[PDB]
């Protein structure tokens, strides 16, 4: 499934990503823009044979079982294909247990690369919360 940007923040803050560990929506916005343009079907391989899935591009080398990502973790308890769910519960949760882990969203490269330090308000702007 592929979200509306505000129809994302609505869901984001439904399920409780509002000013989580102090990140304000619009931060969450702007991950899940520029890491899976929205699409809880996205998936991308990384270098190092892991692989990144959902709307906010979760990888298995540490956080969820995928089968073939030797060596790695499952610290969120669940199979990847979870995270492809139109049913954005898993990857929310699993995205918690990132954000709390120590470094915050910087966890998310793309957001400390292209979020981190901008207006991310922009990102909920206009949208109904
Ligand atoms: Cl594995
Ligand atoms: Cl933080
Ligand atoms: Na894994």
């Amino acid at each position: 499934k592929v979200f509306g940007r505000c129809e994302l923040a609505a869901a984001m803050k439904r399920h409780g990503l509002d000013n989580y560990r102090g990140y304000s929506l619009g931060n969450w916005v702007c991950a899940a823009k520029f890491e899976s343009n929205f699409n809880t079907q996205a998936t991308n391989r990384n270098t190092d044979g892991s692989t990144d899935y959902g709307i906010l591009q979760i990888n298995s080398r540490w956080w969820c079982n995928d089968g073939r990502t030797p060596g790695s973790r499952n610290l969120c308890n669940i199979p990847c294909s979870a995270l492809l769910s139109s049913d954005i519960t898993a990857s929310v949760n699993c995205a918690k247990k990132i954000v709390s882990d120590g470094n915050g969203m910087n966890a998310w490269v793309a957001w400390r690369n292209r979020c981190k330090g901008t207006d991310v308000q922009a990102w909920i702007r206009g949208c109904r919360l």
